[PDB]
């Protein structure tokens, strides 16, 4: 009578190409588990989750996102304030991350978890520990691999709706945006640039090896590696703009369960919609040239416009132009099989607790840009 206990419930893992198509339109739970304040030490998970003014996340938020047409949630996570001297993540924090992931997959949406403000631009008391610098890579490889082994072990038994992302926006020691060494004297330093791409590629290898080495489902889980700075290669204003794309090396052994991620915050202010569509076409063309055309699917894991964080956003100042940009950006991405994840907005702050969209018009616009006939 206990024979169904021997049942092996085999878990299929789709290709990353199909995963990225099936994600539909996504959203970022930003400024939440990624929030951090280097001047503080936490004693509860709530202090971390709420330190940038977002509420403690509840499952109803994701029911609302799903019903509005979203198919995937990126859950950025910052780990360094949750790690001891040896790099061990405390159990309470890992349990909380798992709760939020559960909230997402309960809606049959995809969920991406990453390593977020462990990377990024130094500022005041904040100095990111993961840097696109080969000396930093050599120094921190062991700790970074241990972090990914821990995350991978915690999430090993989840099916293919859960994806892992190696690192967020890793910069050189000069905190260069756009391309490695842009912030150097003369806007280039070949020594720094070469070091930076070696480090990106090393961290990418370390991530894949650490995750796949934990075995089981993690041998086939769909994994995501980001370019230098999550830069997207667009533009012709400097001859190095494509280097984050062309200098990325896909780790050995990867083929059917690997994706590449970039971020995009195009400028629309001061432009006509025709020019904006052309800019988006140029962005997508580069992603096609270096990745999609070679069978490497791409995720635009954060997007909005360049004024997303400005005192006057494009949503306020030029809403219709922004919506025309949304329509075309989502459509051009969809035609290439590239998934997009909008950065914050939509349901923000106390609105998430209701739950309610404080940008209902934009949420609907994004969903209809993908699903509407
Ligand atoms: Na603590």
């Amino acid at each position: 009578h206990h024979h169904h206990h021997e049942n092996l419930y085999f878990q299929s893992f789709e290709t990353a190409t199909n995963a990225v198509k099936n994600m539909g339109v996504g959203w970022n739970l930003g400024n939440t588990l990624d929030a951090n304040d280097a001047t503080k030490t936490w004693t509860t998970t709530v202090q971390h989750e709420t330190c940038w003014g977002q509420p403690v996340t509840k499952p109803e938020l994701f029911k609302m996102m799903k019903e509005a047409g979203f198919g995937a949630i990126r859950v950025p996570v910052t780990w360094y304030q949750e790690m001891d001297a040896n790099g061990k993540v405390n159990e309470a924090w890992m349990k909380r991350v798992k709760e939020v992931v559960d909230y997402v997959v309960a809606q049959d949406m995809y969920c991406i978890i990453n390593v977020h403000h462990d990377t990024g631009a130094d500022k005041d008391a904040f100095k990111s520990w993961i840097k696109a610098d080969e000396a930093n890579y050599n120094q921190n490889k062991a700790k970074y691999e241990y972090l990914w082994r821990q995350i991978a072990e915690a999430f090993k038994d989840y099916g293919d709706k859960v994806l892992f992302e190696s690192y967020n926006e890793m910069l050189d020691k000069l905190n260069s945006w756009c391309f490695a060494s842009f912030a150097a004297s003369g806007q280039y330093d070949a020594t720094v640039a070469t070091s930076a791409y070696n480090a990106i590629n090393g961290y990418a290898r370390s991530f894949v090896n650490a995750v796949r080495g934990t075995g089981g489902n993690n041998v086939r889980r769909n994994l995501i590696v980001n370019t230098y700075a999550a830069a997207n290669g667009s533009g012709n204003w400097n001859a190095h703009l494509k280097d984050p794309l062309s200098k990325l090396v896909i780790p050995q052994g990867e083929r059917d369960h690997i994706a590449v991620q970039v971020h995009a915050y195009p400028t629309i202010a001061g432009k006509t919609i025709s020019a904006i569509r052309t800019d988006t076409r140029d962005l997508m063309n580069g992603l096609n040239t270096y990745f999609v055309s070679k069978g490497i699917p791409v995720i635009i894991g954060e997007w909005s416009t360049s004024n997303v964080d400005a005192k006057e956003t494009d949503y306020d100042a030029r809403k219709s132009l922004m919506f025309q940009f949304v329509d075309d950006f989502v459509a051009q991405a969809k035609a290439l099989g590239i998934a997009t994840f909008y950065w914050m907005g939509l349901s923000d702050g106390a609105s998430r607790t209701m739950p309610s969209f404080n940008q209902a018009d934009l949420a609907e616009r994004i969903a209809k840009a993908y699903h509407g006939v």
